[PDB]
């Protein structure tokens, strides 16, 4: 049973459709945290925001350390309260802004540790078909940990049988994973272009290339992720004993 007054209120850390996030601390043993301040009114209105609490009961028995933990939660009269683990470093997005793209071994890295927590996750029957960058955030260590902020995803990183209105499942995470080993790597997106049906239809051809600087081993990977047969990629067994993943992983 937690209560408003045992924290104490800090900066903004950003803003949303249904309530802000702000940095916070336990009173008393003065433990840092991030606190999420949603308003009913607002969220028994843009639906039936059930869901808050489907996606609550779900994302608070996932113990990874690379998927962000939801401490717990609570609810007054008028707002309802998520306390969830901070994230010292920010977001991935904010970190290639500033560098422009990634080297062969910070990739290597980031792609590993997806792996692992999608791998975990799937065991458990939580399936994303979403994972931007905007979305991960950084750890102490500079580790990552996947957040939950699509719990209520632009066309860049949507696979061909969803835009395409097939039936889909856990093949999804393997072509979110090779958008975002593409993205790390150039700097942009593989489907990127100036109009959405431009985009659209790349999408769904699966039309793209390659810088120069781009490495053969990790065409290679890219390659087998980006396939438009779902039943075509590989297992997550398969990402994690790549060549080119042991080889450039700092572990
Ligand atoms: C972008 O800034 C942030 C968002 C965060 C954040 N956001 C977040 C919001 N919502 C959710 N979750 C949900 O909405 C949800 C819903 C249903 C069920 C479960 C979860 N999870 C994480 N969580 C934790 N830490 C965060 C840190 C953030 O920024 C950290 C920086 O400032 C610190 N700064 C320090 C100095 C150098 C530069 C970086």
């Amino acid at each position: 049973q937690w209560a408003l007054e045992d924290f104490e209120i800090g900066r903004p850390l950003g803003k949303g459709k249904f309530g802000n996030v702000y940095l916070a601390r336990e009173k008393q043993s003065k433990f840092i945290l991030a606190l999420k301040v949603l308003f009913k009114a607002q969220l028994e209105k843009a639906g039936v925001e059930h869901q808050l609490r489907r996606e609550v009961e779900i994302q608070s028995h996932l113990r990874h350390p690379n998927i962000l933990r939801l401490y717990g939660y609570f609810h007054d009269a008028t707002r309802v309260y998520l306390i969830l683990e901070y994230a010292p470093l920010g977001t991935v997005y904010r970190e290639l802004q500033k560098l422009s793209k990634f080297d062969e071994q910070r990739t290597a890295t980031y792609i590993t540790e997806l792996a692992n927590a999608l791998s975990y996750c799937h065991s458990k029957r939580v399936i994303h078909r979403d994972i931007k960058p905007e979305n991960l955030l950084l750890g102490s260590a500079g580790e990552l940990k996947i957040a939950d902020f699509g719990w209520s995803g632009t066309l860049d990183y949507l696979p061909p049988e969803m835009i395409e209105g097939r039936m889909h499942d856990e093949k999804v995470d393997l072509w979110s994973l090779g958008v975002l080993c593409y993205e790390f790597l150039v700097g942009k997106p593989p489907f990127e272009a100036n109009t959405y049906q431009e985009t659209y239809k790349r999408i769904s051809r699966v039309e793209f290339t390659f810088p120069d600087f781009v490495t053969e081993g990790a065409r290679d990977l890219i390659s087998r992720l980006l396939k438009h047969n779902p039943s075509q990629r590989p297992m997550l067994r398969e990402v994690l004993e790549h060549p080119w993943i042991t080889a450039n992983s700092s572990k």
